[PDB]
C-alpha cells in the first residue's frame, strides 16, 4: 500500500466533472476544480488545467496527471508549512501518509489548525491524538472516511485500507 493507492481509494475516480461531498466541482481523484457554484467556471479551470478544450470530460491518464501532481503539492505544502513540516519529520512512514491525505483532502490551512492533535501525533500519544482527531467537523462530516486516516494515526499500520 502507498499514498497513491491510498488516497485513490478514497476518493474514487471520476472522468467527467462531479460534485464532492461539499458540493464543490471537482473532477478525476478528487481535484477540486472550483469553489464557485457554476459549471462554466468549472469548465474554464478544467479546460486551463489540462491545456485544452475538454467539454467537462478527460481521459484516465489525464486524471492521473492531475493526481500525481496534487499528490506532490501535497508534499510540498508539508515541508514549506512550519506547523506541518515538524510532525511530518517525526513520524514513520505509515503515519507520514496519513498526514498528506489529510493535507490533500482539507488544504494545509486546514490541518494546521489542528493544533493540538498535531502536538500530540508528535509526541506519540496515538490514542489521544485520535480521540482529539475525531471532534471535528472533519470526521462528522465524513466518518468513514475521517476514521481509515484516524486508524492509520493510530496503528501506524495500513489496517483500515485492507479489503478496500
Ligand atoms: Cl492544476
Ligand atoms: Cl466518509
Amino acid at each position: 500500500m502507498n499514498i497513491f493507492e491510498m488516497l485513490r481509494i478514497d476518493e474514487g475516480l471520476r472522468l467527467k466533472i462531479y460534485k464532492d461531498t461539499e458540493g464543490y466541482y471537482t473532477i478525476g481523484i478528487g481535484h477540486l476544480l472550483t469553489k464557485s457554484p457554476s459549471l462554466n467556471a468549472a469548465k474554464s479551470e478544467l479546460d486551463k488545467a489540462i491545456g485544452r478544450n475538454t467539454n467537462g470530460v478527460i481521459t484516465k491518464d489525464e486524471a492521473e496527471k492531475l493526481f500525481n501532481q496534487d499528490v506532490d503539492a501535497a508534499v510540498r505544502g508539508i515541508l514549506r508549512n512550519a506547523k506541518l513540516k515538524p510532525v511530518y519529520d517525526s513520524l514513520d512512514a505509515v503515519r507520514r501518509a496519513a498526514l498528506i491525505n489529510m493535507v490533500f483532502q482539507m488544504g494545509e490551512t486546514g490541518v494546521a489548525g489542528f493544533t493540538n492533535s498535531l502536538r500530540m501525533l508528535q509526541q506519540k500519544r496515538w490514542d489521544e491524538a485520535a480521540v482529539n482527531l475525531a471532534k471535528s467537523r472533519w470526521y462528522n462530516q465524513t466518518p468513514n472516511r475521517a476514521k481509515r486516516s484516524i486508524t492509520t494515526f493510530r496503528t501506524g499500520t495500513w489496517d483500515a485500507y485492507k479489503n478496500l
